[PDB]
């Protein structure tokens, strides 16, 4: 059986409770955050707070597909968040396409596919993003990029494929929305590739279980939580917002 | 805030429900298991079903401390479970002492200690057990040992250090009891070392949160689940047991 | 006066000298090239090395005429070189017909025609291919197509119309042959259209001056340079070739 | 290899030959010019004919740094050449600081720096000054300013950075001296910024290659060419000059 987990709605409630109680934690940049530690929930919605920007997600998907570890290869103008985190040559660590499709990271996609193709019940169907050398690699050439995704395991039960996503650190507003788009993409891909290998498999995408060490909102997005707490709306324009989180 | 997780007592209940409903899954050895996928609970007891064998746990601790990748170096008679999984030269992968203390695995314990000593609020305080090359390493020289522990992250909040344990696969009866004893040991050690570096820290051991891709019971231990379901006792002698799981 | 420039024969000689001296530069694909920087010569021959394929050039002319930015609209089977450089929807940037005849690129042909029709001596008769936004456009939707032609200026002196072609990057073997066919076409067109406006003009096509930032040969075509260096023949079948550039 | 180009001394010779032969072309103002079409030379001197006025060049540098498209913002008294070419509100197009540093022109300097910092061997390292809409923009609000510089490309070879400057039109006497001072400034800046990003790069300024569609001298400066032809002096006072170009 799949575990009886929280949903995104209940995560929203706990994040609102945390802000209500001023349970703040100081980020490495010096700014405040609210936070749930050891979060586990079914990702039954594609975002938590904020708006869906399918345009950005598609540019990031194309970058993942290229497997490039240089932020300039992100289609179009590179987001400043990617610029500030990059090395002195424009390099990073956290291209998730490189992580699962590069032979440099030991063919994570292909090996998980072969595993599950040979034994559908396997507990060893897993894609390993992070690496032991990350202790030293995260600030190579002055980058600041310690891999936030650790592992994603895939379990086929009742002809549905469930993903168990293990993250170290996930921003609620931008992080989860982008990362979920990615994990949903890869799950759909895996289902396709297994079904294409044998037409009697008839697998379907199951649940994505999201496990996060520190799931947090930054102070600049507190107004989103505050507004939802008052009104029940998961998004406002920063201009239309009124309340103490200015 | 720390998430509102299940406790061991609730995990027992769900496993008892899975057996009651005959929710069986076939293991790679061909034997049946019951199973919870994407389990997440606070490890608030040192075992789930069965009895505590402090003698064995101490021998396995001594083996971890040696950092030896050979099963003959387990003090005394090497258990058969370790023999059947070892390579042709008696080698394995899953010595957790090697994983956190060897320089070959990039000094996991020391680097996580240095991180947390420099920034107590860090989300980057983590010990990475598994590795990308595990896709190929798990059956080197004919061993069968795919690393079950992925990562353990440590978060200091309110002067308590919480451990978030991410496992791929965990046997409920033997695995959890031994693995919990290990993770408790390391958490206590980390607290001590951080406190020894500065006497004003005054950190204390917090919660151990257990995240398991597949948390399962093998058919040979079904009689334990069944007996608990009927009586509420978490252990019987296999000889004293009466019921249909013989 | 028109400047005393190199000819194609002298370009051949310098390219042979570069290969002789192993003056190699590593392409972005990881492969080797020889190269002349800041090349300037009169294009007094329709190719440098290799053979003329009038069949391909005509298919590319028809695509230019359609002004389509999708590579599938190239008549017949699309060359793989155009496929690998295209976006995820089959789109590119470098349709030169779009560049000079589209109203989206500000009517370059028509405006240059009007300029030269009004003042034959003008220094402002120019067709601008590239654009400032090319810094961001070159990898839109995952294409890899940074416009190689910058500008072509047209100067009418002594009743002859001279073209000054400014390119960023030009492949010696395929690039120059195709691109020259195009630039010769447009020059002949411009002469026709100006003569048709006034029968007393009697303009004639003059010289095409080719200016290239990086004029290069890829390693897979080194055998052409090598063979010419030994024999003086500007083409061999790859099968008939014998020498160290296999 | 860098192409074997003419030097400034040879350009002087060809201009002296053109005047000797009365190879005149009528300017748009109705005045005569001598002219070299498709000129390409290494700028190995900071001027061709005339005298260096470091005072004026510094004022024009300060104007470029402000990025202002209004000629009144040139420090001190705005030169009449800039007044007669400006629009009804004093606006122009050809502030080169605006061209390379404004976000309105798509961040030319920064993007070329990011390209070359990521791949030193790149052929895509370029600053695009002009734009397709210049066909309409050159006489906006009655200005007369059609961008004279098209593109400048930068190529790093043998740890030297070579600039390839592509101009549509360049006055030999005032234009080249001012424009060269500008391009030298930017090349030195780019070297500094690349070296500051990584101390092992150790790049040095290479050659500036000057490519001009129409390189010309106006009739009011013919006395300079004539005097040099006779004596070899690259400058005279107009009062001290004696000869038929009065
Ligand atoms: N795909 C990603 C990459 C990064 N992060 C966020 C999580 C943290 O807010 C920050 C990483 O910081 P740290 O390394 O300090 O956790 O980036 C994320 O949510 N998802
Ligand atoms: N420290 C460990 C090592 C192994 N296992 C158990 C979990 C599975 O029952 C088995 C590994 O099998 P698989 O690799 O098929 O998951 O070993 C465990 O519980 N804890
Ligand atoms: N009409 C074209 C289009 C492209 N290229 C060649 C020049 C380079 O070999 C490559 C472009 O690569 P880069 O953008 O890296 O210069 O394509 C060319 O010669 N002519
Ligand atoms: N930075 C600049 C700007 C302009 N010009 C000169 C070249 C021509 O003499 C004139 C522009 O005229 P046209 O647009 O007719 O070429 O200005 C120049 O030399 N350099």
């Amino acid at each position: 059986m799949i575990s009886d987990s929280m949903t995104v709605e209940e995560i929203r409630l706990h994040l609102g409770l945390a802000l209500k109680e001023k349970d703040f934690v100081v980020d490495k940049t010096g700014v405040k955050t609210i936070e749930i530690i050891g979060a586990s929930f079914v990702a039954d919605e594609p975002f938590i707070f904020g708006a869906l920007n399918d345009e950005y997600i598609q540019r990031e998907l194309e970058w993942y597909k290229s497997k490039s570890l240089f932020v300039k290869d992100i289609p179009g103008e590179t987001p400043k968040i990617w610029q500030q985190v990059a090395s002195s040559k424009g390099e990073i660590n956290s291209n998730y396409g490189w992580a699962i499709w590069s032979e440099d990271n030991y063919a994570q996609y292909d090996m998980c596919l072969a595993e599950l193709g040979q034994n559908p019940d396997s507990r060893r169907g897993i894609m390993i993003y992070t690496r032991p050398s990350m202790q030293f690699d995260y600030n190579k050439d002055g980058m600041s990029d310690f891999m936030c995704t650790n592992t994603v395991q895939y379990l086929i039960r009742d002809k549905k494929i469930n993903a168990v996503v293990n993250m170290r650190s996930n921003d609620v507003v931008f992080g989860f929305r982008n990362d979920y788009a990615w994990q949903k993409y890869v799950l759909d891909k895996l289902v396709s590739d297994l079904n294409a290998g044998d037409s009697t498999r008839q697998y379907k995408a199951g649940s994505i279980i999201w496990n996060v060490g520190s799931l947090h909102v930054y102070s600049r997005h507190f107004y989103l939580v505050d507004h939802w707490w008052k009104t029940g709306e998961t998004h406002i324009s920063k201009k239309d917002y009124v309340g103490k989180y200015a």
